[PDB]
């Protein structure tokens, strides 16, 4: 898997993207790797924020599906024309796949100025593909047309006139043991739409937040590489911030800091890491009543930004934010861990990332098992609307 190692790039907080070619002749595009979605889609017309885009009509292998598509996120929104074409990853498997592609023709708050990506690779399941689950997602097609094992793994590596470059690896088709240390612990995928998982317990510096564990997973908990922050449901976010405020309280930051909207700085090299607590999420084990914990440092949740105007300082952004659609384990979480999307056995593994940022006193950790007698159910059941209910699945 050496040729796939380090095949991701980007700018800190703006998404990791992989290089892909679409069409014949091949057009190269930098594509956001996003496990929080299931569409493959590329900018397909000019845009202030795009250097380039996919030109359907310059590809001899393009087939129009004569079908339109619309995907609204909440923070985002794009639409386009559905088609298929030949697709490959230069720093991936040595294969070419015919896959569905959405040619994006209009968008809003989707593309990111400076991010250097021109599309999105949705690696989640067909259930959340648009317009429906009959649109075969990229990964399904790849596994189905080639011999590629039904598994991929992600190692995202965290970091004056530009934001910091990041590097990552997406290993398509297996697990590169050089990308982690220690044990790989697996949590069941609750349902196959998002990479939904179940958190059973949260600790801030050893201290249990003591909430009904259902609050952790309200209304779901997902692993999303295409989300920058660790995002937490309102109740959970407030309790977590309270505890972090409290451990870090020899330092009094502005509201805007905790709201993720403002940098705080120290003299270069003098950041008092150790006044910031570790955060541990306990995840449901493969064995009933078992859990393991993934433990991140302030080096994951405190995100470096070089101030143009105080460039002599180390400055940081708080990259834990509030959610109203559940817990999102975003890059902040992922950048502690080598994460294994084991679709074949319907599970997600975490191990300590050989590239995670740490210090001489603490590291990100993956630890288990932990055991609960008569463990309750921490899963939430999303209310079923009539729209959703009325859909057939043939
Ligand atoms: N019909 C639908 C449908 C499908 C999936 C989702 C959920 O999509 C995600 O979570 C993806 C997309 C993402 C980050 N991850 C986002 O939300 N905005 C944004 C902006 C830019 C890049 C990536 C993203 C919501 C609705
Ligand atoms: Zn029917």
């Amino acid at each position: 898997f050496v040729e796939m190692v380090d095949n991701l790039r980007g700018k800190s907080g703006q998404g990791y993207y992989v290089e892909m070619t679409v069409g014949s002749p091949p057009q190269t595009l930098n594509i956001l790797v996003d496990t929080g979605s299931s569409n493959f889609a590329v900018g397909a017309a000019p845009h202030p924020f795009l250097h380039r885009y996919y030109q359907r009509q310059l590809s001899s292998t393009y087939r129009d599906l004569r079908k339109g598509v619309y995907v609204p996120y909440t923070q985002g929104k794009w639409e386009g024309e559905l088609g298929t074409d030949l697709v490959s990853i230069p720093h991936g498997p040595n294969v070419t796949v015919r896959a569905n592609i959405a040619a994006i023709t209009e968008s809003d708050k989707f593309f990111i100025n400076g991010s250097n990506w021109e599309g999105i690779l949705g690696l989640a399941y067909a259930e959340i593909a648009r317009p429906d689950d009959s649109l075969e997602p990229f990964f399904d097609s790849l596994v189905k047309q080639t011999h590629v094992p039904n598994l991929f793994s992600l190692q995202l590596c965290g970091a004056s006139e530009v934001l910091a470059s990041v590097g990552g690896s997406m290993i398509i088709g297996g697990i590169d043991h050089s990308l982690y240390t220690g044990s790989l612990w697996y949590t069941p995928i609750r349902r196959e739409w998002y990479y939904e998982v179940i958190i059973v317990r949260v600790e801030i510096n050893g201290q249990d937040l003591k909430m009904d564990c259902k609050e952790y997973n309200y209304d779901k908990s997902i692993v999303d590489s295409g989300t920058t922050n660790l995002r937490l449901p309102k109740k959970v976010f407030e309790a977590a911030v309270k505890s972090i405020k409290a451990a870090s309280s020899t330092e009094k930051f502005p509201d805007g800091f905790w709201l993720g909207e403002q940098l705080v700085c120290w003299q270069a090299g003098t950041t008092p890491w150790n006044i910031f607590p570790v955060i541990s999420l306990y995840l449901m084990g493969e064995v009933t009543n078992q859990s393991f914990r993934i433990t991140i440092l302030p080096q994951q949740y405190l995100r470096p930004v070089e101030d143009v105007a105080t460039s002599q300082d180390d400055c940081y952004k708080f990259a834990i934010s509030q959610s109203s659609t559940g817990t999102v384990m975003g890059a902040v979480i992922m950048e502690g861990f080598y994460v294994v999307f084991d679709r074949a056995r319907k599970r997600i593994g975490f191990a300590v990332s050989a590239c995670h940022v740490h210090d001489e006193f603490r590291t990100a950790a993956v630890e288990g098992p932990f055991v609960t007698l008569d463990m309750e159910d921490c899963g939430y059941n999303i209310p079923q609307t009539d729209e959703s209910r009325s859909h057939h699945h043939h």
